[PDB]
């Protein structure tokens, strides 16, 4: 899983992710109007969303969940894997204000506009190992979390306590925690965008046989680590030398060098580790663009082509259908 | 440029297609040729008339057609990809040989001949000569690669000594250094493993998998001709080995995504950036031309086949640059 | 600067490191007996040693600095380079036994006699940035100790509190920090002591052309990070595998191969960083080896053929003077 | 095996020697053979008379020498290294050729020449032939470096095309693939720097270095030919560029003591540890033969000017394989 942040060349923030699962979880595009009464059957928990929301996730006994989204007011969130750092409460801790893991995503869309105002309720914040319904236990997740600003923050609860950092890479992938990966990059500042022509070797010339040796020494693996790595300086590299020619299909360019391809990532049960999608986000104006692994054209929805004062949640069917333009 | 790519899908199709990696525009569009057409070179007067029905992308320079990549009627396929040095073209002709210009070399390919072993056939006493397709167009250092409708490719480069006709068991292809050094460099990477390592005893220590693709570390990350050479064989490979049933047309794309150049990170000497302008892929069996660019991800298809390939002109498609987005709602 | 720990075939411990700086310290072996009062002209400060002590430093107005050293007890202690990570406060704190930057190894080395006596003392403890004399700044420093027990542990100070890791990799290195690089070690699961032989691409098949294929992806570089990889798989594979083996020169082998080369790693004062000297420590026996960049020939001082109950302060010249053996 | 060095003192002395890597021993001891020895092979009865007194590392079986690496008393030295495949030795000999067996090539070079242009020109008209120095020992896969007074260095290998004498510039070598293919192989590095990389502006982020040797992130660590060819290559270079004046002895064993194996981290098939056995360097002018060994560290020196170089025995000195330790007090 890779989450990305990025600027267009006018003003507009694009903020969304990578899926890298070898899975389906029976994902679909889920659109919740403004003032919706959401009740967790398993537990009897309660949620009224104070702003629309849209974004990719699943239903359960009539309860939303999300894997990565955004809310009317441009503020997008994204749920990625967290596999051995993380650390929940398996029950409510007194004084804080206590959030289910499956239910983070939503608590953060439906009640909150901007970074700031997520910031300041998460000081006294903490996640708890409480499913979603009995036999459906949580994942191990850490969220990245952007609005209209261009600023982003990261939320990881380690055994500590719950943190908070702020985003200056723009990126966020998986373990470990966030801190190790910046100072990690820390590693590779050597790396040149520009072109390496020739090297004096003594008496032996060497002469740059193609294209970005400058880059020779940047990790090509698939890892959590390498990935982080690769879409860091791939997103900075843009913003240098081609801010101006930012838009929206540069944010899916830099996220499928970091994509998994079918066969080359093999779990220990032997399945294939897929991108199967790659959702971006416009903030400012509301639209929720993806594409998938088996079709790669982006798929476009609009929250504001919605009733945002409805009564009911609307669903759309996610896209595994190739779409060819025939040219003649 | 470049990278090249042969493949074979779950109903036994061949795609063939290839990345073209240049830092600006060569003002290309897809060129159709039916069977029996006269092309006339009036810079130099050389005629050519074609066998077969010809498509693919390439530009137009006084009524000339040029091909970078291309496929006929056949199920034959062929790509111009870049080959900085290691190259050496003939200045002048060569008694005996049959001297064929380098930006005509593509077409040569395509028009004359059927199959991958009709090729090599007449490529044993063929040269290639330094003749531009004009007056002030020089001819770009370039080496070759043929795929067609058995599954077979070669790899066709000209040194000094002699025109090398390599086979290619990999499926795949770059730029410079030369073919036979690229399988060789394959040797340095009999380590990587497609499965997942989750664990490694470290003595006391107990060190356990961040993440998925822990095996292929090692794997090169950057955009040089070598690095984007190993990455794309492997990957291939791996697709091959373990899900050699699910491979159809966008798995083609997937592999090339990996090696395909991002604006910015890739900056040429001139301070520009150096980008995967786009990728095609050629459906040999149907004669079917699918490619999408940097700007337009989306797949734009465009059939031979729906064309009459007893027509009497050249017929042109625009270069899709404008981004096609699906609406849901 | 790299440390390292190891155990012999016979049971013995051999504790050391490699110094990596671009210029000279003025350094001696230098060798204290039982019970010797030590002044700071300085700031009045006073230590007398409970132990006697041998190892590789300086001396200020009649007051000894040590860069590594060892006990007779078996204890020893190295002093490596922490750069940005270090936090030292100017200050003493009250409550806390607050020890000087530039004296903490020798207060180490003084007053205990096992990792568990030092452990134990470093719960209420804190570094405080005090020089050794008003115009000699104290460096940015994180130390690794080893005893007899065959355990090793990391000390830390850090802008939140001092920290004492555990050390089960046997090794440090520079930073980052400890955690980090323990973490880091995880990205490489993936090496192979083992040959890999073949490999069958399809049609193609590929053949090692050499040996050690199964490590590749190991950096090569001299950077801290990269020294702690290669030096942390180095170790472990020999005791995986020649265990039976290792004595004093294998010490020197894992070493060797992180040692900076003249030349090759060149700092923005454009000099050359070179591994000026690589010691050794055989705990049980009280011996001090080492060899310099310039003569490589181990060189043994012995703290059991001194007087341990003496007077003075005995140094010993650095041996930078090649000696080779004359065969014919 | 193998990583083979050369380099120029501060005082023009020229240093050539090299690391040997296999997981045994060959039963070794440096030989030293004088000005006209007669050395018979008893297997099949060749004779071969020196004309300049031969030091260096070998074995001998049955009487007869065989070098794995040595010099003469002109200051030419020869070492041989391991050459896998993409070696063909000519199973019987050839008309015409000079027909040289395999064992028997390194001492040829040392015996009849004085300077790498006189092996050069010799060496035109040259074959090696797999004739094995006795009848149970096979001769192995082998390639050469040999170097002079001059401060020139050449690579022999043999394909199955001819004898291949590269002129070598970088000064190093180490095994397979071809020489041809490791010069190549550098240029991928271009983009390594000896000096330090402070910072980098990430956008937002300052990225500070943690360390020293930034500019170097990118040099494989691995024991694999290729790598150990470009960490010796670049390390080389770096000593010349910034430390002209101060390269002496000890500065040859720092660059290869990169390169050298370590026990238990190059695990062969046969599951063994594959070790640096000895390096060796000889001071060419001064006809000093400097080694140490996986056991002792210390350098060893053994001039061939102390011994009678019109004598007629030939000398052997024991391999050193105990550590010498130097006790201060």
């Amino acid at each position: 899983a890779t989450g990305l942040a990025l600027e267009t060349k006018d003003g507009l923030h694009l903020f969304g992710r990578n899926m890298d699962i070898e899975y389906s979880f029976n994902q679909s595009i889920i659109f919740i109007p403004r003032n919706f009464k959401c009740v967790n059957k398993s537990n009897k928990k309660e949620l009224t969303t104070k702003y629309a929301v849209l974004g990719m996730g699943t239903i359960f006994d009539d309860y939303p969940t999300f894997a990565d989204g955004m809310n009317e007011k441009g503020l997008g969130c994204a749920g990625l894997n967290f596999p051995v750092y993380v650390s929940y409460s398996k029950e409510d801790i007194e004084g804080k204000t206590n959030i289910p893991v499956y239910n983070f995503l939503l608590w953060v869309l439906a009640n909150f506009s901007s970074v700031e105002e997520v910031k300041e309720a998460l000081k006294n914040a903490n996640i708890v190992d409480i499913p979603i319904s009995e036999n459906i236990p949580n994942t191990t997740l850490h969220w990245m979390i952007s609005d209209i600003t261009g600023k982003s923050i990261v939320v990881e609860q380690t055994k500590e306590k719950l943190n908070v950092f702020d985003n200056n890479i723009g990126v966020l992938t998986n373990s470990p925690t966030f801190d190790w990966h910046v100072a990690n990059l820390n590693q590779y500042v050597g790396l040149r965008y520009n072109q390496v022509p020739e090297f004096k070797l003594g008496d032996q010339s060497l002469t740059a046989l193609g294209q970005g040796t400058g880059l020779v020494g940047l990790p090509g693996d698939f890892t959590p680590a390498s990935r982080f790595i690769r879409v860091a300086f791939l997103r900075d590299a843009m913003i240098k030398n081609d801010k101006d020619s930012i838009d929206l299909i540069e944010f899916f360019h830099i996220l499928n060098n970091v994509a998994m391809v079918r066969g080359s990532t093999r779990t220990v049960e032997e399945k294939s580790d897929l991108t199967q999608y790659t959702s971006c986000m416009c903030l400012e104006k509301g639209i929720y663009y993806y594409n998938t692994y088996e079709n790669n054209q982006i798929n476009a929805i609009d929250m504001n082509k919605e009733n945002l004062d409805g009564n009911e949640i609307k669903t759309y069917k996610y896209n595994k259908t190739l779409s060819i333009n025939h040219v003649n």
